[PDB]
Formats: structure tokens, C-alpha cells, sequence
């Protein structure tokens, strides 16, 4: 039986590859909702792409419809505006404009526009029959909000939280005149939120930091393989998302949910930098002999990842 | 019977929409060759995308194969590097990786790699039975080279030259610390070439300058229309190219070749600025009562353009 999952994402290309991996595998995953944050997207576009993917899968493979909520979380440190257009472009793609999916999403949008993302995440987790696995591919703001508001009433219902973020033993990816390059973007967008979640004693966290993700490159040679499966809508989707160095990033979180044996898990105590200095957002190893915060993913299987993505994208 | 056409392009998204319009309409156009210049692309990528589009149409609608040549022209003023990756991304798209097309292009590439673009343009025009219409969607360097080398032996064989470039009564699009914004990129890439061609007395030129192109917007509402025709490879291609303000630009040159009644044609004498000052590349109206250089396109039909693109992209 399927794991109960919520995808808490921020609407860039890799977020949607993650969504597709989860939604295309109903034998393993029951996707009960999605949250979209105004981080590496413009939230209205991320919301619409989420809706249309949901509608396409409902049509093709009969996965249930689910609630989708826009978070009202605001950036501590915003993503570069230029990067945030990915969902806008995706929303114009022919594979996201099949007439039946556009028509159904028009009908479903009003009810979903009404949801508050943070409250939806809380409600879905707290009202769920089984414990919920939360896949976090944007910043940690929504998880933090839930922990702050509800504490153990929320955390007791989380099976595990699988997170794309941080950089432990390698450099970061936040390169700005005001930064040193040690921080990773998802953490940097809201460092206090990351500190609240990663160091929370009552949540089992698995962290896909740049350490693991940057060992799984997405290369042209790999991407070209979707052409042989162009008959499948999901191959049109993922092949285009990847064709638009580049790593698997957010997609590895969903891959781990599908197949936890994709990676080694190493316990590490982290100390999230919430200062306003050059190292803001850094997730270094904590000094001293403190209780580890999280399992950090190590040396994920490139082969298992490839096999999983290519199989998933032949589903429809 | 079909017009004999050569497409002299520089391998960005709009260049390929132009190519698709021409190649998808064999009743109106016999595409006898393509030239690719290292301007708004990396030439190897532009070359490969040209090859695969050629192979896909040969497969689906039995259009003949034709020679493809990489020009060795070098920039006077290069395009921004970031913009030049479009063909690289397109080459990874699933619609440009159908196994039969990849296989055929592997076989055809060695013979085509050998061609020199400039000499191929000259040879194709001079050896053609009927006069040739040359569609120019990159810089004018190849046309200039042919005129310089062969003079009337070349120009006497050109039916007309339909060119994307310039800005006559409106601002340009070249915004650099060293420029005033009055110039358009295709001209700016090689101003002496543009001066040689546009002012040549023995070539009939039709110029799609920003004046005309910037009255034909490519809007999300329009682009979304390809979803309803996702079953067609060419709709996957064009819808994606446009989904990746934005105007029809290069595609209007091919549209005019297909349907010359798409636009009003106004005679204008131009004086191309080849200086190294802020106005380098500008194509202002010439002072005095001089012989007009070209017919400048005016107020192209948005409706005819739409109808033509959508019909062409249902061909296969
Ligand atoms: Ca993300
Ligand atoms: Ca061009």
C-alpha cells in the first residue's frame, strides 16, 4: 500500500519533475495534496501548472484529484526574478494545454484558490489516517509555520520530511555580492524556517543537500533519451523540463520516497546560520558532540534514479 | 508550383519557426538548402537542429533532403552569450530526438559538415534552374559575401531577399553600455554586410524591420492554442519554441514568402550606420531624394499570420 504524501514545492522545473515522479506511481504513493510557495516561481503560475499536471494524471491514469494551496509565506531573501519565470513558460507548453485538462482545471481552480497553503499543509497532515510523508522541494517556511502553530499535534502525524536543501561538506549555490557562496538557495530563502525544522527533535528529516544532489548530473546525453518515449505525455513533460552544470536536485526527494534504497543516509548535527552576514543560510556541521539533526543523503544511485525517471515517464 | 527558397538563419527559436513554416508547405515552397551562422546560436547546435527538422519532415511528409552549411562568417559585434543557448536546448527536446530522425541525421551529418555556408549559398543560387528567394533570419554576412565575390553572376539569380532586420521609424533592440538603443541585432552583428546588401541596386529586398515585427505579438493566449493540436509534431515544436514582450520576428519572413499579401510594402531609402559609435548598426531613412533601397514591411496581418502558423503546424 501506498505512502501518504504531500508535496510542498515552489514551482520550478525540478519541482514538477518531483511531482510527476510522485503522481505517476500510485502503487507506491497516494498524493493527498500539494502546496506551492512564491519562492522560485510566481505562485499563480506554479499553482496553475500543479493543477494541470493533477488534471492530466486524473484523466490518463485515474489518480484522484486533491487540494492545492498557495502559501502566503514571504521571502526573507528572494530568488532572482529571472529564474522565477519557469512556471510561466511551462504553463504555455502544449503538453500543459490539452483541452480536457484546461477545462477541468478551470472548474477546480476557484475552490483551490481559496485555500491557504500553510493551513492546508497543517490540516492535511493532522486529519490524515496514516502518518504523512512531506516532500519539501522549496523553502521550509510552511513546515516551520505548522510546527510553530501546532507543535506536537502536527509533528506526531509526520512520518518523515524529505527535503531538498543545504550544503554540508561542499560549497553552496547562492552567489550574490552580499554572500560568500556557502549557502544553498532553499535554506537562504528563509533561514529561520530551516533552523526550526532541521533541528526539531520530533521530526524525522532526510536532507538532500548539494552534497548528494551534485553527484547526479542531468546531462544532454540523458535528456535526449526522452525522444524514444515521445508518445508518452509525461516524457514530453520531463524531457522538456530538463531540456529547458545541471543536477537532479528536487527530483531526488521524490525518488527517495519511491525507493529509499536509492541513497546512503548519514546522521549529521547541523547548525543553520540565520545571521545577516555573508554566510547567511549556511548549513555547516555543528561543533561539539551534539545530537544529530538529520540524515544527510550520500552518493545516491545514478542508475536507480535514471531507471525510475524513465519508467515513471512511460506511465502515460 | 513552388518557389525555390534558401533559408539563411542563425539558429534561434524564431529561426526554426521560420524553417518550419517553409518546410511544412511544399506546395508553395521548395526548400533547396539552409545556411546556419554562428550569430544568435552556437553554430554546431543550430546545424544539428536544422538537420533534425529536415529529417523529421522527410520522414513524415516526404519533403526532400537538402544540403545544410555552416557559415564561417565571424561577428563584428557578437550576440550576448546567454541568448545563444536556445539551439542547444532545442537539440535536447524530445520532439527533436525521435529515434528515426536521430539515426538519419547521424548518416547525413558528415557530408553536410564539409560544406562552407557562404559558398553553399552562392552555389545553390547560381546553379538553380529558377531564380531563388533567399529568406534571411540571421545577419546579412552570407549574402554580402556572395555579392562581393560573384556580383551579378549571383544577384541575377535572386528572385527576392526577404530579411529580418533593422528599425526604421521605431527604436532598436540593441541595449548595451556602448549603444544608444537605435539599432537592431541582426544589422548590428555585421553592419557593413547589411549596408552591402540593403543598398545593392540589383537585388529586390523586402525588409521585416522592428516597425512591422513589433506589431505581431506572440502572447501566452496564442501559444496556449498549440495544446489542442499536441498530436502534431510540428505543434509540439512551435508551441515549445514560443513557450520557451515577444514578437513573431523571424517567422514573419517565411510567412511573407508563403503569402506576400500578409503585409503592406513601403519603399524606403535607408542609410546603414557602419560607424563604431553609439548608433552603430542603425538603419535610418536616408536624407535627400535618393533611390529607395528596399520595400519595408508595414502592418502585417496578425490574423493571416496566426492562421498560417496554426495550419502549418497541423501538417504533421
Ligand atoms: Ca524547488
Ligand atoms: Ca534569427
Amino acid at each position: 500500500m501506498a505512502k501518504t504524501v504531500i508535496l510542498d514545492h515552489d514551482g520550478n522545473k525540478d519541482d514538477f519533475v518531483a511531482m510527476i515522479l510522485l503522481l505517476s506511481n500510485p502503487k507506491k504513493v497516494n498524493l493527498i495534496g500539494c502546496i506551492c510557495t512564491d519562492a522560485d516561481c510566481f505562485v499563480e503560475n506554479g499553482f496553475d501548472v500543479t493543477g494541470k499536471i493533477m488534471c492530466a494524471m486524473h484523466r490518463l491514469i485515474k489518480t484522484p484529484l486533491f487540494p492545492i494551496g498557495k502559501s502566503t509565506a514571504t521571502a526573507v531573501n528572494a530568488f532572482p526574478t529571472e529564474w522565477r519565470f519557469s512556471a510561466k513558460n511551462l504553463d504555455d507548453m502544449p503538453f500543459l494545454n490539452i483541452v480536457e485538462d484546461v477545462a477541468l482545471w478551470e472548474k477546480l481552480k476557484p475552490e483551490n484558490e481559496a485555500h491557504n497553503g500553510q493551513q492546508l499543509l497543517a490540516d492535511l497532515v493532522m486529519k490524515s489516517k496514516e502518518k504523512v510523508t512531506v516532500c519539501v522541494t522549496g523553502p521550509l517556511s510552511n513546515m516551520a509555520w505548522c510546527i510553530e502553530k501546532y507543535g506536537e499535534a502536527f509533528t506526531s502525524k509526520v512520518e518523515e520530511c524529505v527535503i531538498m536543501g543545504g550544503a554540508v561538506d561542499v560549497g553552496g549555490n547562492v552567489f550574490l555580492p552580499t554572500t560568500d557562496g556557502s549557502a544553498e538557495w532553499n535554506i537562504y530563502w528563509d533561514p529561520p524556517a530551516a533552523k526550526k525544522v532541521l533541528c526539531c527533535p520530533n521530526i524525522r528529516c532526510v536532507l538532500f543537500s548539494l552534497d548528494a544532489t551534485n553527484t547526479v548530473p542531468v546531462r544532454s546525453v540523458d535528456v535526449k533519451g526522452f525522444g524514444a518515449q515521445n508518445q508518452y505525455l509525461l516524457s514530453q513533460m520531463v524531457g522538456t523540463m530538463w531540456a529547458m552544470a545541471y543536477y537532479a536536485w528536487d527530483a531526488l526527494t521524490a525518488a527517495y520516497i519511491l525507493e529509499p534504497t536509492i541513497a546512503t543516509l548519514e546522521p549529521v548535527a547541523l547548525d543553520v546560520d540565520v545571521s545577516k552576514g555573508k554566510s547567511e543560510g549556511r548549513t555547516p556541521r555543528a561543533s561539539g558532540e551534539g545530537k544529530p539533526c538529520v540524515h544527510v543523503a550520500r552518493n545516491p544511485s545514478k542508475q536507480m534514479f535514471h531507471d525510475l525517471v524513465f519508467a515513471s515517464t512511460r506511465v502515460c
